[PDB]
């Protein structure tokens, strides 16, 4: 049993850490809009989109029952981007930077 407001207090600093990465978090701060970005096949490749604003909303409204559901969503966001984008691309390398930041920040929090 984890109180959702206790989850938010424990977990939101790990999310604020990702938002602080500028410009690395900018591709991730809102859901990918495939028409606006001119990438119409995005939803064919990415079946379960995820982004920072969606995770933040789930945190703020108590949608996470347990800390691994949050980690699963953050990892999903990263895996989607690594899947869709080429290894040589700007978004892929920004994703790798965010994942580096996240792994450093989430590791002690999960120990709590
Ligand atoms: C052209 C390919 O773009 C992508 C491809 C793939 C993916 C993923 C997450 O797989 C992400 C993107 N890129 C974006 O989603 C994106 C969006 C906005 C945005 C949206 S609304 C006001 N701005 C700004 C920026 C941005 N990057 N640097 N500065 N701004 C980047």
């Amino acid at each position: 049993i984890f109180k959702p407001e206790e989850l938010r207090q424990a977990l939101m600093p790990t999310l604020e850490a990702l938002y602080r990465q500028d410009p690395e978090s900018l591709p991730f701060r809102q859901p990918v809009d495939p028409q606006l970005l001119g990438i119409p096949d995005y939803f064919d490749i990415v079946k379960n989109p995820m982004d920072l604003s969606t995770i933040k909303r789930k945190l703020d409204t108590g949608q996470y029952q347990e800390p691994w559901q949050y980690v699963d969503d953050v990892w999903l966001m990263f895996n989607n981007a690594w899947l869709y984008n080429r290894k040589t691309s700007r978004v892929y390398k920004f994703c790798s930077k965010l994942a580096e930041v996240f792994e450093q920040e989430i590791d002690p929090v999960m120990q709590s």
